[PDB]
């Protein structure tokens, strides 16, 4: 299932429980950029997939402030859990950066990320 | 200045709480707003954004599961909020369908959402 | 419809013809209008678009080098053109830097881009 | 280094050549290997990239028309070139089709593709 310590193909780490109700939350460890230690994240899941083969939707959003740091910035991931022998969460994301107005035709940045429960 | 009614350029309408702890709670809905067409959202936001003129980072998930209906997706929005008397949201969002793995490369839409207070 | 001189909202000036073949070619420049801010642009469409209502999709790349300047970057845009009273091409576009691997996961930036034959 | 035939995860083969001009010039194929599969391609590259370690950035469009066939969409590829030994093009992607304005909002997939010099 969903529920445990995920990583990124970035080495970072991804500490999550799929409640009941749908919710996601947890805890998300950047391996780069501007970002120390352990952030809130808090998402969706759906609690009851097709059982057709497809994947899992979900989809979470950390905003990149602790105790420790603020990048004004938060990043929210869409993707799908595929169950197998070796699980994986394949995602989309977005990063917008808070900007004026003039800079906000750059303010969002796009990738992706592939999680497993191994470390690269 | 999160917290309240906001409504999209089609439509719908979200109601979120912004609490102290950078959480973002509540629901979207309809124009309608029948319960059939109501999820939950949760997401997080940056609440001690720069003094620079710069927008509030965000970003939520909506699931596209509730009790009525269920489409095995799920979208994310991740945008910043401007401030003012015509405040805005601005986002992109990303909404992933559960697939199978033959199907995945289908799996993703990419669109953008702003949003007002004012009910349109 | 496609041929012709197209502003988007932010002012760039996007100069196109559209070739019996399926092909697009033209300049982009900004609002300026300095030789040093002009780039060639390259694209394709759809030739033969259906009949139904549907908007005809296109989409093109400009790559940010010319014989002034080098950001080593390049932009592409993908959309529609929707015809009618006041024809209009409407866009997402990604813009990646080269970066090295290790900066990879921040190399690309995402945005939308609506163009008319008018000024903003 | 990027004039050549490249082949993506899934099974498709990108035959491109990268011209003096920054021009980028070939035919993608969906498939292995016919006619009815074969679509134009065309696009841009960095012609003057950095020798720093740096990827060459690029871009290219698909209208998926030919002879035989009409999706009625388009795909650009935006990324960069990685040279070396185990060369790639990594690139993001966006696929937009022709649509109604009231089904706009679903006009356009997001996805990413590595491409590899040799069959995967
Ligand atoms: C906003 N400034 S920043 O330097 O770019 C920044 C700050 C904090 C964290 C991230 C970050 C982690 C992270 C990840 O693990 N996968 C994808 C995206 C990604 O972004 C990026
Ligand atoms: C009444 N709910 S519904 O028709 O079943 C449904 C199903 C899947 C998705 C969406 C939906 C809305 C919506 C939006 O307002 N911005 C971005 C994405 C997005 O997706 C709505
Ligand atoms: C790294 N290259 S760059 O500095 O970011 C660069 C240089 C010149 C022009 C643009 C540019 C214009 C432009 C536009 O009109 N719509 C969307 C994207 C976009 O990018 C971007
Ligand atoms: C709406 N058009 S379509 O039916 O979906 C269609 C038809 C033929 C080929 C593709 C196609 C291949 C392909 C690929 O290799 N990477 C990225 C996107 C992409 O799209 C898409």
């Amino acid at each position: 299932g969903i529920t445990g310590t995920w990583y990124n193909q970035l080495g970072s780490t991804f500490i999550v429980t799929a409640g009941a109700d749908g919710a996601l939350t947890g805890t998300y460890e950047s391996a780069v950029g501007n970002a120390e230690s352990r952030y809130v994240l808090t998402g969706r899941y759906d609690s009851a997939p097709a059982t057709d083969g497809s994947g899992t939707a979900l989809g979470w959003t950390v905003a990149w402030k602790n105790n420790y740091r603020n990048a004004h910035s938060a990043t929210t991931w869409s993707g799908q859990y595929v169950g197998g022998a070796e699980a994986r969460i394949n995602t989309q994301w977005l990063l917008t950066s808070g900007t004026t107005e003039a800079n906000a035709w750059k303010s969002t940045l796009v990738g992706h990320d592939t999680f497993t429960k191994v470390k690269p």
